């Protein structure tokens, strides 16, 4: 009953990515991370985030693919 | 090299999806999707929304463990 609908919310979170102000909040939120810190981890974790923030975001919606989120969950095969 | 920022920074974000704040934020983007449907779509993804979305945040949490998601980007050891 649900499963198709699990799986099209997923992807819909997934490619909500794209949208400008997900990346802006996504952004937001590595920094505000970072700022609880001290010197010299909030510079170095301002760094790490400047190169992995795309590999992280990938990285989570490899893991978070909709058929293995919304059978876990037990909506889907 | 980064990897004890890594471990701070996502045991930052595992806690940071545990905020009430956070909690309505994820809520309200699946709502959010759900809405694009029309009747009586809507009120079914709405359903599933209702009954499963904690499972769902749940899963979201144990994805972001700190040693799984460092070492998954290459910057700790297992």
């Amino acid at each position: 009953g649900f499963c198709e609908v699990c799986k099209k919310l997923v992807l819909y979170l997934e490619h909500n990515l794209e949208k400008n102000s997900t990346k802006e909040e996504i952004l937001a939120a590595l920094e505000k991370g970072c700022s609880f810190l001290p010197d010299p981890y909030q510079k170095q974790c301002d760094d790490f985030v400047a190169e992995y923030e795309p590999l992280l975001l990938e990285i989570l919606v490899e893991v978070m693919d909709p058929g293995f989120v919304c059978s876990k969950i037990g909506v889907c095969p």
